[PDB]
């Protein structure tokens, strides 16, 4: 599956980059994704 | 020594990391580490 950033007050699907994203704890809800990591994640 | 980073409203140490850690402009009163050096400051 593909995972993609919106905006929280209009709907508008874009890519998930630096700017949109913070690095935070490891926690268990979170989703773990095999493939298509997204940039930040993916090294 | 060694540095661990802890919460506000409760005590228990954790490992430094850059999810916790925010960088700043250096100032005297800061803690020169020369050895034991924590994660995020590597280069």
């Amino acid at each position: 599956t593909e995972w993609y950033y919106t905006g929280s007050s209009f709907f508008k699907p874009e890519p998930i980059t630096q700017a949109n994203s913070r690095y935070v704890s490891s926690d268990v809800k979170f989703e773990k994704l095999e493939n298509n990591l997204p940039p930040p994640l993916l090294e």
